[PDB]
DNA sequence: TCACGTAAGCAGTCCGCG
DNA sequence: GCGGACTGCTTAC
């Protein structure tokens, strides 16, 4: 096999590399790399390297890498641009791995791990690491083994060992239903000390040395944790046995607020799996918490225990392994869901960074652009220092707030991708400039043409057209990768689609699912033998389709992120290749080629309905338009479908045949327009939206820009077995809206747009009348909770103090004294209840950490003073107001002439 | 919330609005 | 009471 990288690092003037030689084994070594730098050289000066703009260049080699970054130095002293790339490990991948890495999975330590640590006096903080590391479960993906150091003795409590057999027992048998699938992966290790555990730990951990080292907060907490703690037992030394090259640095997190320490493990990738979730699941949750994010992804359980995490050790040791155990094993299951993991490393073999750079799209496109210039012999610029400048984005059409019976959108396939690809925009395709006219000039079509030489965009730059600029280049590559895992992702959708058809009328058998890809289209033998199985093999086919279906939105959405991320790193500061008038070139591009297609849409169906001026287009965002159906379902009339099926089918037809066309033709014309490379703007039919046919569903709605709902029944492709409701900005979609208020305005939605107004009603009235039965935390509004001590006066609110703040102070005074009670973290979110006037609390509202029950010291007196009115008006009937006024209908039964006989 | 961008909605504070 | 200036937080794209 070819060689690949695992880590890298530079430590003084040596890189030191852990690798996989060309056997599959784990090597290291340590190089004395001599890197290369440029400069700009004279014209009569024979040279291979050129910089980006085609000016000659010299290449300079240094006896060290000290020595080229005190150069860079001294050319900035002397005022001059010192080019290549200085990051210099980056260099060394680059030069010891010179083409498509093709990685082995199965050869790369990836390790997860969790730590417990009992304390009575509060969170244990790493930078002090002042009580005992007492479970450590640490599992290795090499060994598929869990393995588990326990500490039996300790100043907090001596304990029994952990029984692998009664954890394998049912919860119901006093067991902790340890999943059976891992139970023979258990290699479960007692310890008579702390210092004999940690002792072990470290040999395990140099035989086993992690390459990615993941897990929930691992970065934040349990790698702190552990580093300081050996490093309070055993000292400094000790605790750099952790980095594979005995090297360690405290590294510090700044940001807006505030900034936090963590540890840098020289020679291991941490990919912290909560910055994982983050970065790519593209959620927003209420909660955090390893319990919350393992319910919400697996339909799990919480994991249950009596009494306080500070004395479940002592009081249930058994279950306090257990659990620790069970921690490790949800992160695997989260990943082999969600496949992060292989995300990271796809991405970072790809651009040949540190795998850990994934987080960074700027690093990530720097090496891209890099390899792919060294490729050229061409030499990248110097970074340089900008200012932070604001700059225009997207165009969104202000809608008229109303019901839309029946709705057709259309959307450009990956807009700013497509635009920088159309255009050709790149730091070095650069032409010049031309002389700006307002927008609506180019909207319109009434503008001189920009250019009969380059191609343009609006905001005045032109570029060159005789070659793709090295940005167009390597977004296009990234964007085909991103096409194949969406057709993976599109077909699993459509496959589940067919199951879920085939669940209707399930068989009365014993049998199996089917061994199927569902990346692909079902052929007709799968849909013939679909139809013959139990609701059983449905259902597990079902699983495995939305599963299949997962992977593939892993795989598309974030490389979708990546691409788009590129688009926005020309406006930012820190990127190699900041230009505001290419990042301006995109947006404005843009907006121009939304209200262009507005245009080019209400002129093609005006022509066919034979009107004039009529506002066709209903709405539009950035890159998509939502367009009235009504003419063209009244056209044919209501009463001559069969069913809903007859007229989806007939408007997507309409799209197809008529529509796409039309757009096309109007995209065209734009591209000639603006003298573009190549014509990529491709808007297709996204969503068919209506009522069901013979109700009184009003379809969609509505409030303004980016708050909308729709009763959609085919979105790209995907015929639904149930219509699906396509709720935009609304409450439902808020992680700060209560969880039982999202239900219950989205059921409230789900009437409104299927079955109208009666229903609506109906469900209001009894939404109003059993509210106050729900559980607190169901009701509970959510915040994100910053600058806490900026509005803290003496435990009061100071001037401007914000809701959720002044419920954090009111928790604070109602806690005090209390070391054990759960404190309020910083940045992170929290439940928040209004209180009725009068209360003990002494304030209006009151706010505890998010994903957890109010300690058992308030928690009565928050129940009984819990404002209820308050609640329900704020959450539920404010929005609610908004969205039935927006559709023009009542939510309470008007008086009429009937009432009463 | 270390880690690409802008547009834009709503909650809430403060205070005006005769 | 609403709304404007503002902060804060959260979505859509
Ligand atoms: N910089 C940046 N721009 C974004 C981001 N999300 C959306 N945009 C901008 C660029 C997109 O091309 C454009 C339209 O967004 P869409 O959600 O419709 O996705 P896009 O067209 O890129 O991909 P698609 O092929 O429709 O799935 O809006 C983002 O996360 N970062
Ligand atoms: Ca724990
Ligand atoms: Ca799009
Ligand atoms: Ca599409
Ligand atoms: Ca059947
Ligand atoms: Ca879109
Ligand atoms: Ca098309
Ligand atoms: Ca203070």
């Amino acid at each position: 096999m070819k060689e690949f990288y695992l880590t890298v690092e530079q430590i003084g003037d040596s890189i030191f590399e852990r690798y996989i030689d060309s056997n599959g084994r784990e090597r290291t070594r340590e190089v004395e790399y001599k890197p290369s730098l440029f400069a700009h050289c004279p014209e009569s000066q024979a040279t291979k390297y050129f910089d980006i703009y085609g000016k000659p260049c010299t290449r300079k080699l240094f006896a060290n890498m000290r020595d080229a970054s005190q150069w860079i130095k001294r050319m900035e002293d002397i005022g001059l641009e010192a080019l290549g790339m200085d990051d210099f490990k980056l260099a060394y991948l680059s030069d010891t791995y010179n083409y498509e890495i093709k990685y082995d999975h199965t050869k790369i330590r990836v390790a997860n791990f969790d730590i417990e640590v009992t304390s009575p006096d509060g969170f244990p903080e790493p930078s002090q690491a002042k009580h005992p590391i007492d479970a450590i479960t640490h599992y290795d993906s090499i060994d598929d083994r869990f393995y588990v150091f326990d500490l039996l003795n300790s100043p907090y409590g001596n304990v029994e060992e952990w029984s692998i057999e009664i954890a394998a027992k049912l919860q119901e048998q006093g067991g902790d239903e340890v999943p059976s699938e891992i139970i023979d992966k258990i290699i479960y290790m007692p310890f008579d000390n702390e210092k004999e555990l940690l002792m072990e730990y470290l040999n395990f951990w140099q035989q086993k040395t992690p390459v990615i080292l993941t897990g929930w907060n691992v970065e934040s907490f349990a790698i702190p944790y552990v580093y300081n703690r050996i490093k309070n037992i055993f000292g400094e030394s000790t605790a750099k046995r952790l980095s594979p090259h005995r090297k360690t640095r405290v590294k510090v997190i700044e940001n807006m607020y505030g900034s936090r320490e963590i540890i840098t493990l020289f020679g291991i990738s941490v990919l912290d799996y909560i910055d994982l979730y983050k970065k790519f699941s593209f959620t927003n949750q209420p909660s955090y918490s390893l319990d919350y994010i393992s319910e919400f992804e697996l339909n799990v359980g919480k994991l249950k225990y009596d009494g306080p995490i500070s004395k479940l050790r002592e009081s249930n040791h058994q279950r306090y392994i257990s659990y620790n155990i069970i921690a490790v094993y949800r992160v695997l299951q989260i990943d082999a869901k969600r496949q992060f993991i292989n995300l990271s490393l796809d991405m970072g073999y790809y651009a040949k960074i540190q795998i850990q750079s994934v987080f960074s799209p700027i690093k990530t496109w720097d090496a891209i652009i890099f390899n792919s210039l060294k490729e050229q012999n061409k030499v990248i610029p110097q970074g340089r220092s900008h200012p932070v400048q604001p700059y225009p984005g997207a165009f969104v059409k202000e809608p008229i707030p109303n019901r839309y019976k029946y709705v057709m959108s259309f959307d450009l396939t990956s807009l700013y991708p497509s635009i920088i690809r159309q255009v050709n925009i790149s730091p070095e395709t650069i032409a010049g400039t031309f002389k700006v006219a307002p927008l609506h000039d180019y909207i319109n079509a009434v503008a001189e043409r920009p250019s009969d030489v380059y191609s343009c965009s609006p905001n005045g730059m032109m570029y060159y057209k005789d070659r793709d600029g090295v940005v167009p280049t390597e977004i296009t590559k990234v964007f085909n990768q991103r096409k194949e895992h969406k057709g993976y992702m599109l077909a699993a959708q459509r496959n589940g689609e067919i199951i879920k058809e085939a669940l209707h009328n399930p068989n009365l058998s014993v049998d199996e699912p089917l061994d199927v890809d569902y990346r692909f289209d079902f052929s007709d033998e799968i849909k013939e033998k679909i139809k013959k199985l139990s609701a059983k093999s449905l259902n597990e086919m079902l699983f495995r389709a939305q599963r299949t279906e997962v992977a593939g939105m892993t795989a598309q959405i974030n490389r979708k992120l990546l691409i788009n991320s590129l688009a926005g790193a020309l406006g930012n500061v820190w990127f190699r290749y900041y230009d505001l008038r290419n990042a301006t070139a995109i947006t404005t591009f843009g907006q121009m080629a939304l209200q262009w297609i507005e245009r080019k849409v209400n002129e093609y169906l005006n022509e066919v309905c034979g009107t004039e001026g009529e506002a066709f287009v209903l709405y539009g965002d950035t890159d998509s338009i939502y367009v009235s159906a009504d003419k063209i379902i009244d056209k044919v009339g209501e009463s001559k479908f069969r069913d809903t099926n007859h007229w989806v089918d007939f408007l997507d037809k309409f799209a197809r045949e008529r529509m796409e066309p039309a757009i096309d033709r109007g995209f065209r014309e734009m591209c000639e327009y603006m003298n573009n490379k190549q014509h990529l703007m491709f808007m297709d039919r996204e969503a068919i939206a209506g009522p069901p046919l013979g109700s009184k569903g009003i379809g969609g709605f509505w409030t303004g820009k980016k708050r909308y709902a729709l009763n959609v029944w085919d979105m790209e492709g995907t015929r639904y077995a149930e219509p699906k409701l396509k709720i935009m900005g609304l409450e439902t979609q808020k992680s700060s809206t209560p969880k039982a208020v999202q239900k219950a305005l989205k059921e409230c939605i789900r009437r409104m747009l299927q079955e109208g107004e009666e229903s609506l009603q109906e469900y209001f009235k009894e939404f109003e009348k059993e509210f106050r039965q729900l559980n607190y935390i169901s009701i509970a509004s959510v915040s994100s909770a910053n600058n806490i001590a900026k509005y803290d006066v003496g435990g009061f609110p100071g001037p401007k103090c914000p809701f959720h703040i002044r419920g954090i102070l009111t928790y604070n005074r109602a806690i005090k004294g209390n070391i054990d009670a759960p404190q309020v973290v910083e940045g992170e979110k929290v439940y928040v209840l209004p209180l009725r006037e009068g209360n003990p609390f002494g304030d209006k509202c009151i706010a505890w950490p998010s994903g957890t029950e109010i300690t058992d010291l308030i928690k009565d007196d928050v129940l009984h003073w819990m404002d209820y009115t308050v609640l329900l008006e704020k959450t539920f009937i404010k929005p609610l107001e908004g969205f039935t006024s927006a559709a023009k209908l009542d939510y309470e039964k008007k008086a009429s002439l009937f009432d009463m006989f």
